[PDB]
């Protein structure tokens, strides 16, 4: 209905400005008969998912590239995609006017945007909050009776959750990562820096920490939201660095392994939470496969762990070769981030492909859902307590109740948007070496989703053939990003 308002701030691309009156946003979405696709292209020039149609022909006439979709070759199902609701990000979005914000969450969440399905939510403070602090700070409770929530989960992060669902089509789930315990826990008594829990798993130490997890899921059920999955730990590896600066709880893997076994996996059985999915490392994929054998060896550890969760800041050693060894334990890309360049590059075309382009490669390689991480941030890519400013595919000007959408934003929602909870990654054959980033997904009723980056600067001419329908002819444009969809019967 209302297309992209472009500004440029002296990058490769440009933004597209939203305020209190104004964003971009789809209609409804439709079903073209068979015979016709419909295409959504965005191009570094300025098109941000636009849509057109064209048909399906019955036969076929050219020299060029070919990707033949094959429905038969079936991989893996898709859980979905979304980004993290940090202090950061919710202190942004509270920023602006009422009638902003939801421009803003409907934005990610509404049909009239990119669908959002997963939004992740830290327990307590990471870097992207303005204070450090845990739920219990008080020493010795080892009970934990004085547990609470504070402000910004119950004034900022729980009422942003909830009018996000409510605008969302689509059921979303909610996944939960903590960064560091309470420091009497641990072993340096510090939010930061190189530390483990205290103890050995089992004693009151990994007790009091694992019950922490049923006191967070009680807190948030008593808000009226449940939770598909916890992660043990994030990035449980910064916890054993020197001197780290973000909040961090350090596991090397047996311990990870143990305390999964021996307290976190049982409490959560033993939980009013019990079905809520638990996954593991939440880290660098170079962890892997290596973090993958210690834990998933042990029966005791492994009869708990639903996924491996990775961070994305190659693959075929790394996720190919973890899904080789268990090929039942599903890989989840739960965070995902972008030297001598700023935090905030408004506009840059580059991490846009970035984000695509990893997107595809993680879908080519066994991943379920890959998950963003802040929703937004200011244009110094905070705020950050420590310092470790980062972009974002909103970003927030307070002063003018303005909010700009990266490239990044349309880059991931041409995945975001079109595929759905349930959809199956199935075989795309290119007819001969190309430079483009491919991938086809069949959605749960059937029709085809093909996505198609061009990172090069030529245009490609492109056919696409599906055996049950007949041949796309197309172009991918040089710094592109196209999404293709079809009934095929
Ligand atoms: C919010 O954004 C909208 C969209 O750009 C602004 O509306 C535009 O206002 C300018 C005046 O400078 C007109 O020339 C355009 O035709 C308007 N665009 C429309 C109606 O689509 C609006 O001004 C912005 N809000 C504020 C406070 O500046
Ligand atoms: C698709 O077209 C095939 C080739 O067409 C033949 O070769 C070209 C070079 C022209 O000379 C054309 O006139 C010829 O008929 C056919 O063999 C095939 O049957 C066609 N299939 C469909 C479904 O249209
Ligand atoms: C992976 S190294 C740095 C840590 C990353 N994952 C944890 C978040 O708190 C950080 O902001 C993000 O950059």
């Amino acid at each position: 209905a209302r297309p992209c308002i472009p500004k440029s701030f002296g990058y490769s691309s440009v933004v597209c400005v939203c305020n209190a009156t104004y964003c971009d946003s789809f209609d409804p979405p439709t079903f073209p008969a068979l015979g016709t696709f419909s295409r959504y292209e965005s191009t570094r020039s300025g098109r941000r998912m636009e849509l057109s149609m064209g048909p399906i022909q019955a036969n076929h006439t050219g020299t060029g590239l070919l990707l033949t979709l094959q429905p038969e070759q079936k991989f893996q199902k898709v859980k979905g995609f979304g980004g993290a609701m940090t202090d950061a990000a919710a202190l942004n979005i509270l920023a602006l006017s009422p009638p902003a914000q939801n421009l803003l969450l409907k934005s990610y969440f509404s049909e009239e945007g990119i669908g959002y399905n997963i939004i992740r939510v830290p327990m307590a403070s990471c870097d992207f909050s303005i204070r450090t602090y845990t739920y219990a700070d008080t020493p010795d409770d080892f009970q934990l009776h004085n547990f609470s929530l504070p402000e910004e989960d119950t004034k900022l992060k729980i009422p942003l959750i909830h009018r996000a669902l409510q605008l969302a089509q689509r059921p979303v789930s909610l996944l939960a990562s903590p960064w560091t315990s309470p420091t009497w826990l641990k072993t340096n008594g510090a939010v930061n820096g190189k530390g483990s829990l205290k103890g050995q798993p089992g004693d009151i130490y990994h007790q009091t920490w694992a019950r922490y997890f049923v006191k967070f899921l009680d807190a948030y059920a008593e808000h009226k939201l449940q939770f598909w999955a916890v992660t043990a730990e994030n990035e449980p590896s910064a916890g054993l660095l020197s001197g780290y600066p973000f909040q961090c709880l350090g596991f090397t893997p047996e311990h990870q392994r143990d305390f999964i076994a021996r307290d976190l996996g049982p409490t959560l059985a033993n939980s009013t939470h019990h079905n809520v999915r638990l996954l593991m490392l939440d880290d660098q994929r170079l962890l892997l496969p290596h973090w993958a054998k210690v834990v998933l060896t042990d029966p005791e550890a492994a009869k708990y762990v639903h996924g491996i969760a990775v961070h994305w800041y190659p693959a075929k050693a790394t996720l190919g070769e973890t899904h080789r060894l268990f090929p039942n334990t599903m890989l989840f890309a739960s965070e995902a981030c972008v030297f001598w360049e700023q935090s905030v590059r408004l506009g840059s075309w580059d991490r846009g492909m970035q984000y695509s382009h990893s997107i595809i490669t993680n879908l080519l390689y066994h991943v379920v859902g890959w998950t963003d991480w802040n929703l937004a941030l200011n244009p110094e890519g905070g705020p950050n307590w420590v310092r470790n400013f980062v972009d974002s595919p909103i970003i927030v000007d307070i002063t003018k109740d303005t909010f700009y959408k990266q490239p990044m934003f349309y880059h991931l929602g041409h995945f975001s948007k079109f595929i759905p909870e349930g959809s199956q990654r199935v075989g795309l054959v290119a007819s001969q070496k190309n430079d483009l980033d491919a991938v086809a997904l069949m959605h749960p009723d059937g029709s085809a989703v093909v996505v198609v980056l061009n990172r090069s600067s030529k245009d490609v001419p492109l056919t696409i053939k599906d055996p049950a329908v007949g041949f796309l002819e197309t172009i991918s444009p040089g710094y592109s990003i196209h999404t293709y969809l079809w009934h095929r019967q």
